[PDB]
């Protein structure tokens, strides 16, 4: 009850900025949840002991893949937690208590392949979800875990609030789907533009909470070069392997998922920023202002991966 998570001091002072990296202890990231959980949400949000059993069975669920791994979960949770830290008062209880598990939880039980590979292969998650396939699959794995003895967090809910709280956890996994992104950020520009954005209307938050989510799922183009660079390098690992699989079934691979293609990586990475990355970036700085570090940071690595080209890097 008295009990509060703490961190070294160089932690505690950067795990309050966009750019914060979790490090390469595996075992101080159960801990480094907690404290934003504790931080954001409140001593009181959770029982411990059921916070803790929860975070242990979904690392458990989480594969030993290059990119889709609890790492991943961690950090992208993190990012949230800058979110809401920087935008305090926007945010009820009941989405701080959602959003950070949404985000623990948004890749659960990932295999490394797109929903186009699960499509391609004919695996059953393909016929059980037709659209969102993976996406669908992480949120009935994180009710799954819900459901374990022991593991209930949201126990302390009336039946209405926790309808509302995996409802909110619901669509932000499916939000995750970045098929789904460049509707959504169409939608939020216009009704940005023409003033129309209403915060009071629940079909508006929950476009804002789809682009929060796009946006924390994308943070590794918002850390420091080395971050950044490094991360790619496991984004492809599990991209090419995809690409080795469809040659595996006689298709040739989209160029990003084909290791020939390795040379024009630098060039990928500036369609990417300019297609998806930076326009995610800007459209969540217009919505909430104090969320600027993450554009500006997403802006730095452009220049960084334009340098590349430029054979100065
Ligand atoms: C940083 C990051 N975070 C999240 C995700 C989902 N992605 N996806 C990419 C791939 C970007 C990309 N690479 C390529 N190619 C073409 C052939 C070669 F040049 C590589 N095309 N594209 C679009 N990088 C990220
Ligand atoms: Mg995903
Ligand atoms: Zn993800």
């Amino acid at each position: 009850g008295l009990m509060q998570f703490t961190l070294p001091v160089r932690l505690c002072k950067e795990i309050e900025l966009f750019h914060f990296d979790i490090g390469p202890f595996e075992n101080m990231w159960p801990g480094i949840f907690v404290y934003m959980v504790h931080r954001s949400c409140g001593t009181s949000c959770f029982e411990l002991e059921k916070l803790c059993r929860f975070i242990m069975s979904v690392k458990k669920n989480y594969r030993r893949v290059p990119y889709h791994n609890w790492k991943h979960a961690v950090t992208v949770a993190h990012c949230m937690y800058a979110i809401l830290q920087n935008n305090h008062t926007l945010f009820t209880d009941l989405e701080r208590k959602g959003l950070l598990i949404a985000c623990l939880c948004h890749d659960l039980d990932h295999r490394g392949f797109s929903n186009s590979y699960l499509q391609k292969f004919d695996h059953p998650l393909a016929a059980l979800y037709s659209t969102s396939t993976m996406e669908q699959h992480h949120f009935s794995q994180t009710v799954s875990i819900l459901q374990l003895e022991g593991h209930n967090i949201f126990s302390t809910l009336s039946s209405s609030e926790y309808e509302q709280v995996l409802e909110i956890i619901r669509k932000a996994i499916i939000a995750t789907d970045l098929a789904l992104y460049f509707g959504n950020r169409k939608q939020l520009e216009e009704m940005y533009q023409t003033g129309s954005l209403n915060l009071n209307n629940q079909s508006h938050r929950d476009r804002v909470i789809g682009l929060m989510m796009t946006a924390c799922d994308l943070c590794s183009v918002t850390k420091l070069w080395p971050v950044t660079k490094l991360t790619a390098n496991d984004i492809y690992a599990e991209f090419w392997a995809e690409g080795d699989e469809m040659k595996k079934l006689g298709i040739q691979p989209i160029p990003m998922m084909d290791r020939d293609k390795k040379d024009e990586v630098p060039q990928g990475q500036l369609g990417f920023y300019n297609a998806v990355a930076i326009p995610c970036y800007t459209t969540l700085t217009q919505i909430l202002p104090p969320t600027e570090p993450l554009l500006k940071a997403c802006r730095d690595n452009l220049s960084q991966w334009e340098k590349v080209i430029r054979g100065e890097e």
